[PDB]
DNA sequence: TTTTTTTCGTGTGGTACTTTTTTTTT
DNA sequence: CTGACGCTCAACATAGGTACCACACGGCGAGCTCGATGCAC
DNA sequence: GTGCATCGAGCTCGCGACAAACCTTCTATGTTGAGCGTCAG
């Protein structure tokens, strides 16, 4: 795991200084090493002084130089993908969702946003060996439909206790996008003194639409929001978790798309587009069927796989 | 039930300060601490180290962190559903209406949305044993529909006191967009003073549909709805009500039967769809009868029952 | 009645400003209250600011908050039943056509919409102890098969003067949809000076079948329904007039239902669902209603009327 | 006393119509 | 050593049929309309 | 005292793109062509 910050006493950081940076948020060398020089100027009683000297110690403890792409694919071969529940889907993610990377679920309402989200917060509690991230899940809810009652149901499939399952799951429910940023930074706080694995945010985008509203809103919300997915992807990069963000949909009111029966977008425009490595479409197939897509991936070609939102949560059509 | 905004001057916020936020819709220490900073600027005389201090202090009293599921499973097995009259549809929705989620009932003309409304007006009334919220509802109307007779003839099913069950529901007539979101202002209030269970919204969507009338003012008609919507699920989590609302249908022009696509959908676009937990679809049966089911819903399998629209309110199909 | 439009200048507003809404089309003070600030803004010459102002004396004089169920139900214990003529509608209606709501007859032709319009237009000037409104009788007719004559017969049946009739009964011609939109503004500044208890238009939809044809004017066709629909409204809420429509029907080739699409059929409160019967007489079917259940009346078209069925 | 610098950001679904065609003696 | 014939899959195309629809910021300044104040017999 | 004239106040409507960029083909049933196994000689 990363290392704590209280490793920086070592090089001689003052422990004030460091007591100030675990207020700002900093809770590991990593993050610290990862932070612009204008954060920690940011930081009361952090001097432009102060600032170069925890830098040049935080990067003796964390490799910020260049490296071989050979040693690069050794790393990636050992990062942990977790198990969607549905063979289909792990066929199509080329073994399931990948951590460290931010990955995006969008669609319109029923495609079973929340449900695979429910079936994550599950099954990356199982061992490695069984597809799963074996660690702890965080669930930061934004629209309040956390359901225990699925998680149960999932983990009466895969045999585990629905006790122990329930206490490896933080929930936490956001009412603002004010509220929603501030719970990351307990989140980095949290993931310091035990194992987490998945970060899930559902929805992500589901409090943008009303909090910021308008055409003159518009530069304010992104700006907001892509301050939003920079945290998700330092929580990621600094502790390995995988973040699953969901997101919702907006119509195309043109008649462009003539071709196209219902056309529609994911809400977030271009700063979510970008910031996302992975995002998933799901639309509503037959009966409980559904369909995922591969939206965008830096690796993955652009296929479709169909599971089905089962009572034990996601899994593959069975009929 | 949540606690009155005057708590908060008992932690140093100026008198004068809570009484114009008072004037701005927030009743209890849940409305400001759910408010984001945003919302607090707006008010006149609130700085910004005014926002920040109000919301410091709220944050102490209402709790905004992260919790286990274990925790969130142990409140939800407390939550109350309210009886809709119909076996099959209680068996439907696993124990009727639940409070502190919007829930979205919708259909064609007759199929008895209204009725229900009316059904669950009386429904909630009734100790909780007996299936109801013990409590008083809310009724806003945006049709003119609303009829106190039938009020009373379930009323008298169920043992009720007519007089009684006339007296604690709560009629307010909404005659355009405006003044539909300006009643919840007005819900605010009363519902600190005295305990309601219910809200009903009826319609939710039929005024916006002659406000704001063509592509052109689509944007702003989202836009408001939202904002409605949003308030709606501030409601349910404030005061623990169950929001009902009620929405219309739209006929598809394309070849929706060509592509096995139902011929009618409902309103509101994703706005509405992503914003109601659960979904109802009724739908006309075979004289009295009508069908309910599970368009939306985070842990209610999509399934059907059948009920009717007795001389009694909505019941259990005679035949 | 509703309160004249000239009150708002008594709580502060500029006497142009109280012009500018009755050009408008707001007459009364309750249809500028009920109106939205969008309406307001869209008359030129009145600002966001004045909007605010006008809105906040509006509601100073009309109502417009929660209330009990109780004081509501004691309100619509007062509302007046107009009668149809015909002793088994009434029991079906409970009572006839109700005030402040919108009630629509449909069915195919020959099956009497137009027959029960006449004979409304008469029964609901009686004295409310004989079952009618009280009130003078509005007919905007888009067919051109209203007929004078048909009144007088109506209204020999109860003995009332066959002069007087005629002259409470204010008629219009709509030649289009457009013209038939704008007759309602005039039937609201109509309505403040004299007690109207019924309100007609025959047929609602007749017109909407031929301005927009095709599809590609489907949209713009419910769209200026819509609206329709939402004055007439307002009308039966600012003046407590009964409004009759009359709807077309079209057949299903998926028998036949009415015309209007979901626009007209969540809109209307009551719906009548007319089919021929034997001979002369006609059969009733409450085909949609907040407190009616689905039950079926038998009626016939007499000389005098719609009236009971001789068999 | 001197001396300007710099773009950012997408959102929003609506709305039903139209009937047609007779056949076969014991 | 081999060909005529039926089964199932893999790929492919059309279905009662029809089609249109627009706005929305951040803001200063002409502009020009009328009330409130001042002026000519 | 009557008719006339002016300034403050109000509310209304512009102002700008470089004239392309869009790529989406749907669900579901029955049809069309081909690959393949059977059986007899
Ligand atoms: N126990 C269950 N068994 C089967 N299906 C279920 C069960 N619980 C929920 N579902 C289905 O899950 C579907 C998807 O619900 P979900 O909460 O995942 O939607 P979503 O994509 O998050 O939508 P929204 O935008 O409204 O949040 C629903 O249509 C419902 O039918
Ligand atoms: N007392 C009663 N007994 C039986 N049926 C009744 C009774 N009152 C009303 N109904 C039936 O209830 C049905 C549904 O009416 P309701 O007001 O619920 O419609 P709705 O879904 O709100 O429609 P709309 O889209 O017009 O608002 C009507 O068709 C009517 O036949
Ligand atoms: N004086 C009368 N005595 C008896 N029956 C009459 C009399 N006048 C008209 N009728 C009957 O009224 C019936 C229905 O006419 P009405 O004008 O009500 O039709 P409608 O429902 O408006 O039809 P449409 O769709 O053509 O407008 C006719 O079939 C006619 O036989
Ligand atoms: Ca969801
Ligand atoms: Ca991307
Ligand atoms: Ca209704
Ligand atoms: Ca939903
Ligand atoms: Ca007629
Ligand atoms: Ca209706």
């Amino acid at each position: 795991g990363p290392q704590p910050i209280s490793r920086l006493e070592q090089c001689g950081i003052n422990a004030n200084d460091v007591k100030k940076l675990e207020e700002a948020g900093f809770h590991t060398v990593e993050a610290v090493a990862y932070a612009p020089k204008k954060e920690l100027i940011n930081i009361k009683g952090i001097s432009e002084a102060k600032a170069d000297k925890i830098l040049a110690e935080a990067a003796k403890l964390v490799p910020m130089g260049f490296t071989t792409a050979t040693e690069f694919h050794q790393r990636r071969s050992e990062i942990i993908q977790i198990t969607t529940g549905s063979k289909e889907l792990d066929k199509l993610l080329q073994g399931g969702i990948e951590t460290g990377s931010i990955t995006e679920m969008f669609g319109e309402f029923r495609t079973g946003k929340t449900q695979i989200c429910h079936t994550l917060a599950v099954t990356c509690q199982l061992p490695i060996d069984r597809g799963g991230g074996e660690g702890k899940a965080m669930y930061i809810d934004t629209e309040g439909t956390f359901r225990p009652e699925r998680l149960l149901a999932v983990a009466e499939r895969y045999g585990l206790s629905g006790s122990d399952v329930l206490d490896n799951v933080a929930y936490a429910r956001a009412f603002n996008t004010d509220h929603q940023t501030q719970l990351l930074y307990q989140a980095s706080a949290m993931m310091v003194e035990s194992r987490y694995a998945l970060l899930i945010v559902d929805s992500a985008t589901a409090l943008y639409r009303t909090d910021y509203s308008g055409r003159g809103e518009l530069s304010a919300r992104q700006m907001h929001l892509a301050r939003f997915l920079r945290m998700l992807l330092r929580l990621a990069d600094e502790f390995g978790v995988a973040v699953v963000i969901t997101n919702q949909v907006v119509a195309q009111v043109d008649g462009a798309a003539m071709f196209a029966a219902d056309p529609k977008k994911p809400i977030g425009g271009n700063i979510i587009a970008h910031a996302s490595t992975t995002r998933l479409y799901l639309r509503k197939g037959r009966g409980e069927t559904r369909i995922c897509k591969i939206y965008d991936s830096p690796c993955l070609p652009e296929a479709e796989a169909m599971f089905a939102i089962n009572a034990d949560g996601v899994g593959d059509a069975k009929d």
